[PDB]
């Protein structure tokens, strides 16, 4: 929600916390997300993301309705936008990646 475009406002470090919230899918994959920073083919190919490109959907659901991640509050940096944009404002829920791949493993969270 707000607070994610709170913080990316001023990207300092590498604080997870807003990113561990905001994983709408496995939160190892946003840990990956965070800590490396659009840097990786194994970050945008096979360990990222949430139900925008794996084959299930977990515990949190994608922010596209429920909050706020547009480059709205986020200084201009294209690589970046491009890459926020790729995870979090993703049309094709579910498949279909856009740099990298996307792996359709299977992963039930709960009943």
């Amino acid at each position: 929600m707000s607070w994610m475009q709170n913080l990316k406002n001023y990207q300092h470090l590498r604080d997870p916390s807003e990113y561990m919230s905001q994983v709408y899918g496995d939160p190892l994959a946003y840990l990956q997300e965070t800590t490396k920073f659009v840097t990786e083919r194994e970050y945008y190919e096979d360990f990222g993301y949430g139900e925008c490109f794996n084959s299930t959907e977990s515990e949190v659901q994608c922010e596209l309705i429920t909050g706020e991640f547009d480059p709205k509050l986020l200084p201009y940096d294209k690589r970046l936008a491009w890459h926020f944009k790729e995870f979090c404002y993703k049309t094709s829920a579910h498949g279909i990646p856009m740099i990298g791949e996307a792996p359709l493993e299977h992963h039930h969270h709960h009943h």
